[PDB]
């Protein structure tokens, strides 16, 4: 996260850190708890992941340094990538992780709601991006989960900033015209979380952008409301 600040324990309890263990253990992507056995993340995360065997899902983590050899994690039973996914910039950047067992929800590990049926024309004005990613283009993965408030951009404006890409209704963009706050390397797969009527909704999945927090180059997120039917089909 560029231009963000440290979170405190329990502040984003749907946020998980997805680790790979091949050839060594490290943070790979963010993700969001959406059900007791379900994580929503980005399809692009699994480029070069040979199978679910090497994945570990950690919940309730504030600092990456908390994770040691006896820290409990969830195994991944299945990776479900959208059938039309080809590359992040061309959309369909969405994946479900089915966990091997059910998360018991606690103060540190909680689900986030999907965008609600009948909220298609809500204007979300309280949106946040969170993650352990770089604070700038050439940086490092952060120990403490970071947060930043970022405004949504219309798809019309976003397309004008990305005339070499097809910005579709299945994407949502977010960023300041002057730049300075954005996701960056290591944040992808995590949530764009928006609060409406004091309930948090998983509005976006951190996906791609040109650079990090550059002027007039918003971050691009998978528009989760356009995939609710797909999510419900796979999770039922
Ligand atoms: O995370 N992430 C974020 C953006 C992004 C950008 N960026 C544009 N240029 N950089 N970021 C801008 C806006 C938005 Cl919304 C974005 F989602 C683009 C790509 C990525 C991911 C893909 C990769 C998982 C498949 N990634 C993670 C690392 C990485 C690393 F480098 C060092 N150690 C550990 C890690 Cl996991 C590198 N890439």
């Amino acid at each position: 996260i560029v231009g963000g600040t440290a979170s405190v324990r329990g502040e984003w309890p749907w946020q998980v850190t997805l680790h790979t263990t091949s050839p060594t253990q490290r943070h790979l992507c963010g993700g969001s708890i959406i059900g007791n056995q379900w994580i929503l993340t980005a399809a692009h995360c699994f480029y070069g992941v040979e199978s679910p065997k090497i994945l570990r899902v950690y919940s309730g983590i504030l600092n990456q340094s908390e994770i040691k050899e006896d820290t409990s994690f969830f195994g991944v039973q299945e990776i479900i990538i959208h059938d039309q996914y080809k590359m992040a910039e061309s959309g369909y950047d969405i994946a479900l992780l089915k966990l091997e067992t059910t998360v018991n929800y606690t103060d540190s590990q909680r689900p986030i709601s999907l965008p609600s049926k009948g909220d298609r024309n809500v204007i979300y004005t309280d949106c946040w991006v969170t993650g352990w990613g770089y604070r700038k283009l050439r940086d490092k993965i952060q120990n403490t989960l970071q947060k930043a408030k970022i405004p949504l951009v219309t798809n019309e404006e976003c397309q004008k900033r990305y005339r070499g890409h097809k910005i579709t209704h299945k994407m949502i963009c977010a960023g300041y015209r002057e730049g300075g706050k954005d996701a960056c390397k290591g944040d992808s797969g995590g949530p764009l979380s928006c609060k409406h009527n004091e309930v948090w909704h998983l509005v976006g999945i951190t996906s791609w952008g040109e650079g990090c927090a550059q002027r007039e180059r918003p971050g691009v997120y998978t528009n989760v409301v356009e995939y609710v039917d797909w999510i419900l089909e796979k999770t039922q």
